[PDB]
């Protein structure tokens, strides 16, 4: 149980995103983006985190309608 990829920058990303959106589009990708981000891209850790209310501070803050500055 392993799975590997070789790059995950642009496209992917971009699916990351949408896949945590589609569970929670009412938020902004903005939003969405910078918490995969500091969810080392991953989506069930958003969640899991905004489901289990452990939004880190500095996340829990940014503006959950945050947009994406140019794509």
């Amino acid at each position: 149980g392993s799975s590997g990829s070789s790059g995950m920058c642009g496209v992917e990303l971009d699916s990351l995103i949408s896949q945590v959106k589609d569970l929670l589009p009412d938020l902004g990708e903005g939003f969405i983006l910078a918490c995969l981000e500091y969810y080392h891209y991953d989506p069930e850790q958003v969640i899991n985190n905004i489901l289990e209310e452990r939004l880190a501070p500095t996340l829990s803050q940014l503006d959950r309608n945050l947009d994406r500055e140019m794509n």
